[PDB]
C-alpha cells in the first residue's frame, strides 16, 4: 500500500535496476511508476542520477539536483549542453560521496532504482557512470527505446548492438526493452516482435537491402552462432505497467544467478 | 585566400563534413576552425543544426536557432533535456525548408561543414537527424571522440564499435577521431594510436584478458574486421590545427571514392 513500511532483512542484497534509454523513452515514468508497483510487496529506493529534470513522479532517497541543477549553472552563463556536461564534472568531485550512499541503500532495501542523466551519452561517456557502473554490485540495466525509431530493418539490429555496447561499457547486464508500447497498433507490436524474435527473418529481410549501408547491416549480424546470441527484447509500458510483471521476473531470476 | 570570393562550378559536388560527438567533444570549435582552415582555398558553408549553442565562432549560413532555442522552450517551464526533445519534434514542422536550403548550399559551395547538436543522440535518435542524412549526398560523417574515455584497452574497443553504430544509424561513412589532441603528452599520443588505429594489435590485446568483459570485447572487435576493412583514425586538435590535412585529405579521397561509383 502507499502507507506500508515493508521490511528489508539487513544481510541480503538487493535488486539494482538501472534505467537507461535515450531522452524522452520514458526513463523517469518507468522508474516512478516499476516503483509504485513494487512498493505493493518491497520496500523500494529511488535514486535520481539526472541534473536536468525539472520534476519528479516519485520520492527519490538520494537526488543528486541537491547538490547542484544544469538551470543553476546555465544561470552562471552556460548553455544548456554546456550545463550538462559542466553538471557532471562537479558532481564527479563528490562521486566517493554518491557512491556511498548509494551502496547504504542497497543494503537497507528490497529494490534500488536508479534513474539516470536524462541524456544517455552523460552516462555512456562520461566518467561519473562508468565509474559508478564498476562499482555497484551486479546492476541490472534495462535499456529502453521509443518504438518510433524502429522504421526500418536495421533499426531493429541498431537497438540490438546498441545494448551489447551499453553492456561492454557499463559491465553489466543488459535488458533490451521498448517502452511506450502502450501506442503500439498491433500490427506494429507484431512486426517489431517478429523482427526482433525471428533473427533469421531479420537478417533475410537485411539481405534485401541493396544499398552500401544496407550490406554492412546485413553482415553485422554476425551476432549469433559462435557468441553474442539476441537476448529476448522485452514490451514495456510506463503508463499501464504492460511488461511489469515480465520486467519483476527477470530482474528476480537475474538476481538469483548472481551471488553465486 | 580567406578575403577571396572562390567560385564553386554549379556543377561540380561539394564535400559535405559533418562534425558529431558527445556534447563536449568539440564539434563547434572543430567545425569553426576547420572552416577557417579551408577558407583560405575553397568556398566554405556553415550549417548550424544545434538548438542549445549559445555562440558561433563562425558565421552560419543556416542556423536553426533562429527558430527556436532550448532556452526559449525553458521558459515554458520544459526541463534542458525535456527541452532539447521538444525543440527538435518542433524543428520537424520545418524540415524540407532546412532539406531544401542546405541542398541548395551543397550545390553552391565547395565545402559544407555540419555542426550537429551538442547531444549526439539528438541526432543519432531523432527523426530530424536520421532524415537528414538520409536525404544528403555522400556526407562524411567524423566521429570525436575525447581522449579523456581511453583508458584501457576494452574503451577502444567501445569507441570504435560506436563509430561502427553511428555509420549505421546514419547510413554514412564515419571516421572515427580524437579531438584535443593538443592536451596530449607524445607518450599519450603513442599509447592512442597503437590501440585505436591498429586493430590488430587491439584485438590480439583484448584476446589475452580471460574475463567476461575482455571475452565480449575482444568477440565485438572481431565481428568489426569481417564488418568494416578498417577505417584511417584521426588526430585532430580544433585548437592547433594539427590533423587538418589529413581530415582534409580523407575528405578528397571520399570524394573521388564517391566520384566515378
Ligand atoms: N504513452 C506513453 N507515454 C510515455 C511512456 N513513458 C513515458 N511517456 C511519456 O514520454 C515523455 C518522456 O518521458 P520521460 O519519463 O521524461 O523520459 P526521460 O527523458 O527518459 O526521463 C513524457 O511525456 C512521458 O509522459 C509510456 O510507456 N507510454
Ligand atoms: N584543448 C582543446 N580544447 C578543445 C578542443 N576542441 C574543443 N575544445 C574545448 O572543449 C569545450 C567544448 O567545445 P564545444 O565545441 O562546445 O564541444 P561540443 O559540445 O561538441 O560542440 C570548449 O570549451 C572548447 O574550447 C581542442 O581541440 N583542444
Amino acid at each position: 500500500m502507499r502507507g506500508s513500511h515493508h521490511h528489508h532483512h539487513h544481510g541480503m542484497a538487493s535488486m539494482i535496476v538501472v534505467f537507461v534509454g535515450t531522452a524522452g523513452s520514458g526513463k523517469t515514468t518507468l522508474t516512478g511508476e516499476f516503483g509504485r508497483y513494487l512498493e505493493d510487496n518491497y520496500k523500494v529506493a529511488y535514486v535520481n542520477l539526472d541534473t536536468g529534470v525539472k520534476e519528479l513522479p516519485y520520492e527519490p532517497s538520494i537526488d543528486v539536483r541537491e547538490f547542484v541543477t544544469v538551470e543553476e549553472i546555465m544561470r552562471e552563463g552556460y548553455g544548456p549542453n554546456g550545463a550538462i556536461v559542466e553538471s557532471y564534472d562537479r558532481l564527479m568531485e563528490k562521486f566517493n560521496e554518491y557512491l556511498n550512499k548509494i551502496l547504504r541503500l542497497e543494503k537497507e532495501n528490497d529494490y534500488v532504482l536508479i534513474d539516470t542523466p536524462g541524456q544517455m551519452e552523460t552516462f555512456l561517456f562520461h566518467e561519473f557512470g562508468v565509474r559508478l557502473m564498476e562499482n555497484l554490485p551486479y546492476p541490472l540495466v534495462v535499456y529502453i527505446s521509443d518504438p518510433e525509431i524502429l522504421k526500418k530493418p536495421n533499426d531493429y539490429c541498431f537497438v540490438r548492438f546498441f545494448a551489447l555496447l551499453i553492456d561492454l561499457r557499463l559491465g553489466a547486464t543488459t535488458i533490451p526493452a521498448l517502452n511506450k508500447v502502450d501506442l503500439l497498433s498491433e500490427e506494429e507490436k507484431e512486426r517489431h516482435r517478429k523482427y526482433f524474435e525471428d533473427i533469421d527473418y531479420l537478417t533475410a529481410r537485411l539481405k534485401l537491402d541493396p544499398s552500401m549501408q544496407g550490406l554492412m547491416a546485413y553482415k553485422m549480424c554476425s551476432m549469433m552462432t559462435e557468441v553474442l546470441p539476441p537476448v529476448r527484447v522485452l514490451y514495456l509500458s510506463a503508463k499501464t505497467r504492460e511488461g511489469f510483471e515480465d520486467l519483476e521476473t527477470l530482474a528476480y531470476e537475474h538476481y538469483c544467478t548472481c551471488g553465486d
